[PDB]
């Protein structure tokens, strides 16, 4: 929840999700969901969203129905926050463990520092069981074993309600005399001094007294209890391991890209060179978390949320096997509701109507090309 | 204009515009002039100016006595600003629409973000005609052509007019009356409340509530006229296609570069190394928009400024046949009245006496390599 | 000195410097000594540290003891501060002349911009002479001779207790009258006015005019006795040539690294590949300037600082010839009081507990391959 409303174009030219997995769809409390898929990072970076050398991988949902277990980037865990490169792309996966009982919409996201958030596709979960099941052991450095959901918590009440009883006793001293007015009349008349006796001098500094002493106490008491701590970890990881894929031997030319404003489709006239790997066909059109398939080239069996997935609304004028040397001009129709639902028909709003995404071309025997296309969009209204 | 004034390392070590051409020198009312050529960044970019990732290819002219009517960096147009990278060389057009006659001097033009003007090599350039002949028209994506002379002119006339006199009106409800003395006079005596009346009080109600209204039904009836509009289209474009080029099969060291403080001329001792490439001889040394040529190597063909253009103002000791694998040391000397016109000897002045520019090699069968130098520039008082 | 207060990570990731010569041990007053060597951008730069695009080869001493005659990074003299890139490697060349006697311990640092310090190993040099023969002459282009350690002292000291003198004087002027109550009092009684008579005006007039008038002289005068003046050279040095060095024929994983928190050693679990260049063997690890070198297999003889060199600080489990393909996981030890002098077991206190540092490799014929690890690094209590 929350892409709907991001600008259409930045939804387009930020970051492109391609092949993901989720190994389950139902789990149970304590159970592990697994979530990997590749990011590709659009080289048109927009100029209002800062370059992500501070980047953090997200997991989107309501809350801590999931607990993030672990999260790889190219295969390196990543707690901190990590630098990506324009125009890479970079394998993910997050391992989730089940909090809360429900179903929940889960995203994959990469928030970038001076950019904001980067929303990927969603997908429905739903958790079976009670929420009074979940365990989260972590066992430290020092050989203790103890559970995250309950751990230092009588410790921190003990405290808190210790100094909010000391403060409460401090004002109550003062609170069992007239307060405000009989004080205010004796002070404007000149008598404040009768207002503070010996006995009270000698409660205040009782009271610092104890409170410093007990401060000091406490720390030290702390200290000898837990006498191995280290700071806070944090830091930004550079050194990310990008993908070395096959350049694509496919070369496609955006002659024109429209959409009708009413509208709910996108057309486009592409020039396409086949540089061998065998006669080829495109199967499939990726915008902006929207997946236009052409059923008779591709079909989607990954569990693909089916409101971003279009099995059939992807139009090539003519899709034969490209021959390895063709140059055929073909004019694609991206049709779909997911193109009105998610909003992508806003960009008629935008202050930038350029679009850019992805396109994968398939050979008889299945070998999958990703090319690579960005263009201006112009609206039609006639 | 405005090049003479700039320091003359900053001039030599920005940008190198090299092999430029101009489609005519003589054009009438509503006629296009193209000027293309290619633009190389210094890798030694100077540290108070800013890289330039935000970049704008601009025109150098007293106004709007042209039009542009379009500019392609790299092939791809550039309304927008753009970004470029430090060590690559673009290919640059600008097509141009006459608009004012006289004699203009035009200039190609880089402004940097954080850097500021890069100007080119400027040409005079003549339009004969008359302005009231100049047409610019657009054709908008709802059908309607119009001319961008005087169009919406006579509707920002009216709106204006309409609530200047508004304003006028309202003041000079007032100023029918005494206005300052006697008003003052009456405030101080305490009568204040007799200077508005409830007549004054319905007037101003009617005003507030009238133009409260007329905004209300002008804004709806500008929606009801337009109902198709778009924002600003604004953005940085990222992803320019720079120029491949041949690495120089030459390699050019600068031993020494001085230059006397009086003086008109510069000198610089060079290693030159053939890697192959056949024969070469120097024909050309490019520092700042100023081409010092050696006529018996390469003769200008193209109309260059010839304020810039020195046809012998190149001396190599030895220019001979450089056979490839030659390293010959050789004394250039490049002498023009440009050095001291367009302030290149103002270097004395200068927080930093560094030079950089191109040497341009020519073989045989008239092959052109081009090598790029830099080095620290010493003055010679005695 | 100053690096064992720096945090130990910090200090293992930003920069390396390998393999370093000192000419001299021992000089004589005006003597040079040169320190050569490379120095290694670490490519996982800490964020804390703005990356190096402004960097200064500096040498920390106690002052001028030594003067700094040159600085070469890369054979190119470096008076200004330069840009680095990251993952790149880099010769240093450093020239001194000796100033002052006594023992010094002088280090190689690179100032980064926004980063701050980064020192290198320090040595022991004793200087013996008197401080009264140092001499610095330096010819100028107008063909004069002088000596820096006394030029244009005497002109400062004239100047400024002219100056002074002058104030002094217009100060004492007043000061022969009675200064602070009798005149308080005449101004409270109202005869401000008999405080300054005419001469006093005349005097403040002629005390004006003569300022002004033997500033202009001043200022003519130094003009005519020096007509030939230059600003003050400044900027950033950038396309400083890197090494392009042997990709190492080794590939090394760390599985584990671990340190004993009481403890003076580091523990680390390696997978080595060898990748041809015959049966290697692993002879030095580098840490923070701490070098833990293998006996058996490598010896230093370039008079590293002894209290940075661990001859016998390297065990690994099993170093024999690793034939070229041979894929073996050893366990090294890299045990020394450096590691608890150099304060480096204080990465228990660093908000990040990762390392870094420098493997290597020798065949049988002494060839060298540098390998660069990093990981984190676990503290072990129990
Ligand atoms: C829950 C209260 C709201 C917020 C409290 C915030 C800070 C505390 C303020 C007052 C503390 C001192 C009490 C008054 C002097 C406590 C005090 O003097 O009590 C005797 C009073 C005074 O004697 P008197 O002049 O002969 O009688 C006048 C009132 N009948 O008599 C009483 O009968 C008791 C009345 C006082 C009861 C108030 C207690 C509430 C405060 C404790 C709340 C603790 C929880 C805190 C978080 C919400
Ligand atoms: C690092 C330097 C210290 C900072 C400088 C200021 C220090 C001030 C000193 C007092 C100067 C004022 C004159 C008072 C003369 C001595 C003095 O302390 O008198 C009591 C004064 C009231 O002044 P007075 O009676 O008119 O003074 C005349 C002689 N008694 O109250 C206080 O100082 C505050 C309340 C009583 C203090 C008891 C200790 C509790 C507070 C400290 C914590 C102790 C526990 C430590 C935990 C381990
Ligand atoms: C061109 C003027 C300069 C700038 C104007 C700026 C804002 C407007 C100020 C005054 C407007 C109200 C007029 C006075 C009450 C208009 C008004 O009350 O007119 C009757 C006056 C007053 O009657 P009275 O007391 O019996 O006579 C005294 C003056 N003789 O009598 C007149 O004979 C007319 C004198 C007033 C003429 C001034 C008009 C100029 C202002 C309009 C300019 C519009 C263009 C604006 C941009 C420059
Ligand atoms: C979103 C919330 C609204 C903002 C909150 C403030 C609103 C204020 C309300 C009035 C409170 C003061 C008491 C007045 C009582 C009602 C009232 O409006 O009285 C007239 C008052 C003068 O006060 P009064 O006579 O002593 O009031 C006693 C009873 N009449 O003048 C005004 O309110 C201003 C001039 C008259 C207003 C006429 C409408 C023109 C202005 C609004 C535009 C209408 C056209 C819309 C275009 C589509
Ligand atoms: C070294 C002094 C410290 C700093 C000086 C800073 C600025 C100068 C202040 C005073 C200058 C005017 C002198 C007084 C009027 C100089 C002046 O009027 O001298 C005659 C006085 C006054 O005559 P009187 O009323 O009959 O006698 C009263 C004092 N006996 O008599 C004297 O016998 C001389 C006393 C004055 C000597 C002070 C001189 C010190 C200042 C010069 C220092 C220069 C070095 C500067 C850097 C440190
Ligand atoms: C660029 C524009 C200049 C700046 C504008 C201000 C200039 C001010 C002028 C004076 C106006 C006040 C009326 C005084 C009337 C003329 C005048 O200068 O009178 C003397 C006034 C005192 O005023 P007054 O006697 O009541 O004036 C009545 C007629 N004399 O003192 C001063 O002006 C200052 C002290 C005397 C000046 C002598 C010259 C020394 C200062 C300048 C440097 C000269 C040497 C140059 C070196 C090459
Ligand atoms: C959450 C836990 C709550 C803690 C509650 C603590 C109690 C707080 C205040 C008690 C007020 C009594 C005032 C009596 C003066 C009532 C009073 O003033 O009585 C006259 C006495 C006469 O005493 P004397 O013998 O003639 O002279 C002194 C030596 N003999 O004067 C005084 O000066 C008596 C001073 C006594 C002050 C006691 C207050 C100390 C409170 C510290 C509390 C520590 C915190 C808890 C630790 C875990
Ligand atoms: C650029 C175009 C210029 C536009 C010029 C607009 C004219 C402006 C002001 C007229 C002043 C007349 C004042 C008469 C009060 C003169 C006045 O006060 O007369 C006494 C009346 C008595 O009226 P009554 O009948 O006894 O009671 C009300 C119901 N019957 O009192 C009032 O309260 C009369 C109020 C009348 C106010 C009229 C002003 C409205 C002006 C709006 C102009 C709209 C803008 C143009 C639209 C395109
Ligand atoms: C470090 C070097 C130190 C330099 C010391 C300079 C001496 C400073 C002040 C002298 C005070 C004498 C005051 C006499 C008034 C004492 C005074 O006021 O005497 C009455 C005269 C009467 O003169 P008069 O003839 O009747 O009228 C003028 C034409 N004839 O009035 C005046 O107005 C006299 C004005 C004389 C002022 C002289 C001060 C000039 C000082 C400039 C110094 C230059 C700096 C050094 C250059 C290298
Ligand atoms: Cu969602
Ligand atoms: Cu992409
Ligand atoms: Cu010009
Ligand atoms: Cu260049
Ligand atoms: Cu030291
Ligand atoms: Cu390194």
């Amino acid at each position: 929840h929350g892409e709907k409303s991001q600008a259409a174009f930045m939804r387009m030219r930020t970051i492109h999700w391609y092949d993901l997995s989720w190994s389950k769809e139902k789990v149970k409390i304590n159970e592990t969901v697994e979530i990997k898929g590749k990011f590709h990072v659009f080289e048109g970076w927009p100029e209002t969203v800062d370059e992500p050398d501070v980047a953090f991988l997200n997991v989107g949902m309501p809350g801590p129905v999931f607990i993030r277990k672990e999260s790889y980037i190219g295969g390196q865990l990543v707690p901190r926050s990590v630098r990506l490169e324009i125009g890479k792309t970079y394998d993910f996966r997050v391992v989730l463990k089940a909090r809360r009982p429900g179903d929940w919409h889960v995203h994959t996201m990469m928030n970038v520092q001076g950019g904001g958030p980067i929303i990927g596709p969603g997908k429905w979960i739903t958790v079976e069981g009670s929420m009074s099941e979940f365990r989260n052991p972590v066992t430290t450095l020092t050989g203790q074993t103890v559970d995250l959901e309950n751990y230092n918590e009588g410790n921190t009440y003990f405290w808190h309600a210790f100094w909010f009883a000391i403060g409460v006793a401090w004002i109550g001293y003062w609170s069992r005399r007239p307060i405000f007015i009989p004080r205010l009349l004796m002070v404007d008349a000149g008598r404040a001094d009768e207002l503070v006796s010996a006995t009270d001098r000698k409660v205040a500094m009782g009271f610092l007294a104890a409170t410093i002493l007990i401060v000091v106490m406490a720390m030290s008491s702390a200290n000898s209890k837990y006498p191995i701590t280290i700071p806070l970890q944090a830091g930004t990881m550079r050194g990310m391991k990008p993908l070395e894929l096959p350049a694509p031997t496919v070369s496609v030319k955006v002659e024109d890209a429209t959409y009708r404003v009413p509208g709910r489709a996108m057309r486009m006239k592409l020039t396409i060179t086949n540089h061998g790997n065998s006669p080829i066909r495109l199967g499939e059109f990726y915008t902006a978390s929207v997946r236009f398939l052409d059923s008779d080239v591709y079909k989607d069996t990954t569990g693909y949320p089916e409101d971003l997935l279009a099995e059939d609304g992807l139009s090539v004028s003519d899709n034969s096997p490209l021959a390895p040397g063709e140059t055929r001009t073909v004019d694609v129709t991206a049709s779909d509701a997911a193109w009105e639902v998610y909003r992508l028909s806003d960009i008629i709003y935008d202050p930038d109507s350029r679009f850019a995404g992805l396109l994968f071309f398939f050979d008889a025997t299945g070998n999958r090309q990703v090319v690579q296309i960005d263009a201006p969009l112009i609206p039609s209204f006639m």
